[PDB]
């Protein structure tokens, strides 16, 4: 992969693996999950993360997660060559964005296209902050100036508010717990893990009859590594609607919300 | 990737990804065993094998290659960001099975960093019953191995081909009601064999993991979980730390995996 000509975008192709793909031969919403995640990281430190800035380092500060957008029209098949361009946007004091563009490398024309919410938080303590000015000035020189979205729209699903699932659920995969693979390098769960939970709760004929084509999912508490988890699902709506709760399968602490929409195959 | 001069071994070179490196920064033994599964997929299709793994025979017989068991030898795991080359090869073991070979390489240095033997069995993809290769099916794909013996393990009286026992009650180490998720699912719709890994390694405490590396790995397989059920994985200290391991249904106890790890001080 490399940054493009301005240096203010990066572009990666993957060709699809075997393990990587679905019941329909094609890549999972996970594997594209994960394909944005790699890219992303691979754009840091293209331009120069060895990922925390020199004021991010000096106050303990690190880049959280606070929603994923995916809406994917096609999925690259089992061989495929999907090419990801992403790029990183300020929103002032609420924090940065970080969208993508899923292409064919044969035909070019869009398959996907995805948007992040990252927002600031002290590692030590845990908690949330504004992205002060020092802070906004050492990242604005990697970011385009002009707004570039991947989801501009007037009323677009990646800015609606998600709602908090009611008991009880109407469907639910109860006791998740996550093993050492679904840890990353620094010990925490990896986000990827917390959609493929909260797609647990879907029926397996819902699956077999429907293809994914968007999920939102706001985050809003960490997994830890010895937690157990609620995965709940109930549908909202020739398309399928649904809204999901990821929860501790004790107190009922509420770890994830979100909404996934279908359309027949 | 691609076959080698020859067209009886096959070659492909990956980049270590972010999300594949555990907490020291380097791959793990889940992301080394997905990357000998994509190089060994990859070299069936190059020789003819359709995206439907089978001859000509195992079609109008409805025949499947099963992994019977799988060992793994790494000396240095592959850090984030680097390119580690993988050469695998297939050679038939008469009407016992298949066997498939894989050597790991730094893509800069050249050097071994791993090496892996698996070996595969016939079975009726309805019954799920075990039979032995025919003559037939033997001579439609013995054009596609090297006719002498080219072994990844040759020593005689190695790990790779030593008899595993039956871990008994009680085990010292338990990690219990470990089901898989649609991740852990391939296209066929089954457990893909790499999970079974990642459940061996669970009732690893975690200090172990923290103070020494997977040095080697043998796994047995014995019976599939099925997408509805629930596993238990045990391990007990046998021993430079050994393990014996025995992953099996939380229910009846029925036994699914059986194996050993071997691991260095760091
Ligand atoms: O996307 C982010 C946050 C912003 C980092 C950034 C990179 C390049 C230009 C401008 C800003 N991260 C990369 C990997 O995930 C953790 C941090
Ligand atoms: O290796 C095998 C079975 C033998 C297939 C084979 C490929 C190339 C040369 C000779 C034989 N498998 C790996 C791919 O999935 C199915 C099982």
């Amino acid at each position: 992969g490399s940054l493009t000509e301005d240096g203010l975008s990066y572009k990666e192709k993957f060709v699809v693996r075997s393990y990587e793909v679905g019941s329909n031969k094609t890549a999972t919403v996970e594997t594209i999950a994960n394909l944005l995640q790699e890219v992303g990281c691979n754009h840091a430190q293209s331009v120069g993360f060895s990922a925390t800035t020199t004021t991010m380092r000096k106050l303990h500060l690190i880049w959280v997660t606070a929603r994923m957008h995916i809406e994917i029209y096609k999925y690259p098949a089992w061989g495929d060559v999907v090419e990801i361009e992403t790029w990183c946007q300020s929103e002032g004091r609420i924090g940065t964005r970080r969208d993508w563009i899923l292409k064919d490398s044969v035909t070019g024309e869009v398959t996907g296209r995805a948007t992040s919410k990252w927002v600031m938080m002290n590692q030590d303590t845990r908690r949330l902050q504004k992205v002060s000015d020092d802070v906004r000035d050492e990242y604005l020189v990697f970011c385009p100036q002009e707004p570039r979205l991947a989801f501009p729209e007037e009323n677009n699903r990646s800015l609606k508010k998600i709602p908090k699932l009611e008991d009880p659920a109407q469907y639910s995969m109860i006791g998740l717990k996550p093993r050492r693979a679904d840890l990353d390098m620094n010990q925490h769960v990896n986000n990827v893990t917390y959609i493929g939970w909260v797609l647990e709760s879907i029926p397996q004929e819902i699956v077999d009859t429907h293809e994914l084509q968007v999920i939102t999912l706001d985050y809003r508490r960490e997994c830890q590594q010895d937690d157990v988890v609620d995965s709940l699902t109930t549908t909202t709506s020739n398309d399928s609607q649904f809204l999901h709760l990821l929860r501790l399968s004790g107190d009922g602490q509420e770890i994830n919300r979100g909404t996934t929409l279908w359309r027949k195959k």
